[PDB]
């Protein structure tokens, strides 16, 4: 990858620490961030209006169904693709092969390229909301499915997502 | 739930069984519609245009990629999801875990909740439109896959939709 | 079918032989265009904008939830559904019954009456872009799960439609 | 057969969908009706007293332990032979070979002469009447076990019979 | 069921051990009774002709094909149906679904209704009339068979029916 | 377990999420503190001084080789134990029976009293502290082990350490 190549944060529209998601991209080096249609909804109601956003990242909507923001991939500028928080609905998606937002787009046309993905899959244990919600059996074989994907490192929590991006930037010595 | 909690019932873009689905939901004490956006579009065809519909009920539509009206279900105002008719596009997304409309999120958040889902797969059989309709080996598989789900009840025909509403009903005491 | 009856031939959201594709329709005798969302934003980039495909084909464009233009496959009017190109996305939507875009309902609704699919899966080889695409294993799974579809041929390569679309032709003796 | 074949629609004892039965059968160019005993108490208290049936349809009834009507299907009168609506104890009889009514012995000797039969085992899914009834396993078993006889098309809904009738047309040229 | 809900006792055509069984019927605190045609014949040869019945019962005969008194398990006035005696005849058609007479008919439609059904087999072992009678083995078979039927009980003696009727009572709280 | 019965909620000698495990304590309505020997020396680098503790708790020392404070489970004064944090240490030798700490003591006795217990294993996951910790296979068996044992609940999370807290309070109606 170029020397300033980029990671390729995505976000996708979960609540669910979707506050300390945004804080650890904002350790990061580089960043830009992509947005689905539903990130760019729910964002918001958890304090990350899209003028926020701006003022710390680039940021990249889901504004086309063929996804063109991610001609950049082919270029070189990220070195990494990572999903943070991911849905049910986009681990799901992604273990199927099905791309049709910008944050699914990008996680599959990062792997035919080789490029490493990490995926945190921020609905996978019991947790309160009080009302307690639990995952079904779909969303945890989904999460098995897309563990096994090539290139693709699926996090449970926010120490193993920050141990993955580690992981990442020790390899890429930054 | 809350005493006064009602049926969440989900309405996709199928016009087979269309009619009679809609009378079963006018027989319920208490349900509001959700629709998705192809039901919004199937809708009209078929003799239920949202000003007849919102002469009956209280209307949800799918303008809103996060699915905004299904924060309601966290607050016990909705007891039962029942999507009917369910297209077979529907049950594949329902069956795969996938939540990108409204029928499909209010499902899956329903079953991450154990609130109790009953599903009304309308395409599982031979049917005239004169033209024959056969459902394929994945319509057929996707039905099977659904309705091993926790707290689902898979049915395939209207009078199996009554009895299933009927021992909702039973439980709930209502 | 009618007399007169053509084919559906669906496009999506790929670059890739996009051209040779639209090239191959041009020389059948009767064919009308159905696009994807994502293929109405991709074709301008290649060559095809809507104005020029309009001067060769009757374009159905994608500009409904339910995907009205399908109702013509009940009337006879066509006897053979073709996808070319059809991207990683479609390929996977196909294969798991899932029909929200004009093309996968085009497909689906012609399984259903026993109307031939032929799907040209044009991202299922190692390619170059220089970059290098390397299709995963999710795309190789997907391509052989909807090969095993009745009415349904799968092939990989231009000569290979060709090939097909000549069958197809000698079939109905035109 | 004979140019002229009808249908040999046999009726049961059954009030369950009687109605919309009859109404299937209307709807065909030429049949003849066959009641069993039972069917003859129970059609009047939904609607079709012998006096109504007989405006529409020419009515043989199960007057003779012996079945003497059937011997009509040995001079080509009868290209095919219906049941609708089949009660669970006809289904049971069709299933062991008994016939001791008029319909169970139209339906053997049309098997034995390799006519078709077309069998609406109404009884076969969860019901109300509020009370619900329920098919136990030996209601199912039967079922299966009929579906498995050649020359037989078992069907479970209105829909279903519509499309087997539709079928049969199709095969006629009718 | 209705607070006075009663046994729906049938009768069938055996005289063996047909006197007791009818002086078990007594000891019960309501109960009606359900009369085969055979049983009709039967009963006046072992000293209890319809006089004498109506005397200690309401009696309902088997005057309809239908079976038109059992209509009355839809509105709950029976929370029990007895059989007994119930010849091998009976068992049999039991056994297999079918339900031409009107025990056997209360006996389906009762387990449609999830409604628990005693079964007193009263031909299961030698027994002398002096000639020696013995079950063959269908007659054992279809006592297997039977005896595993949701809702069922089967019995084989009288102390057997006497102790199930106990186990009833006990349950109701009668 | 009498009305004011507590939540025994035991501290081992872990940093990690000590912070938010005490206060996650803090929203209990009725808790107090065991200390292990190195809770109580690791606990103060952490914010966590015995005088701050002993502002919110009442604290029980690790002061007895015998663990003199577990006879109070004898009096059904604790309801529930947790381990919030769980070193690997502790994780090891509550699974193989171990007791020579009060942590550890507490959780065996409470298991022999059929007293639930919820264990939250901090370090399961690879973590940063900049230096990767990853856990061993010893790690992830011993954990796998105790999570077999009756009456005990293990959690890996803070959000499903609150789950676990929550549905227990939702058991004891608190």
């Amino acid at each position: 990858f170029k020397p300033d190549a980029r990671f390729a944060w995505c976000v996708t529209g979960s609540g669910h620490l979707l506050d300390e998601s945004i804080a650890l991209a904002l350790e990061l080096p580089r960043a830009d961030l992509f947005l689905s249609a539903a990130a760019e909804e729910v964002l918001p109601l958890y304090g990350w209006a899209l003028p926020r956003l701006r003022k710390h990242f680039r940021v990249f909507r889901d504004n086309s169904a063929s996804g063109v923001p991610v001609g950049m991939l082919y270029h070189g500028m990220y070195h990494t693709v990572v999903i943070a928080p991911a849905t049910s609905n986009t681990v799901a998606k992604c273990a199927f092969g099905i791309s049709d937002t910008l944050p699914t787009n990008m996680y599959a046309q990062a792997g035919k390229q080789c490029i490493p993905g990490i995926v945190f899959a921020c609905d996978t244990e019991p947790t309160v909301v009080w009302v307690e919600l639990r995952p079904r059996a779909i969303e945890l074989d989904n999460v098995e499915r897309l563990s096994r994907f090539e290139y693709t490192t699926l996090v449970r929590s926010l120490d193993e997502l920050k141990a993955a991006l580690g992981e990442r930037l020790s390899t890429l010595d930054l």
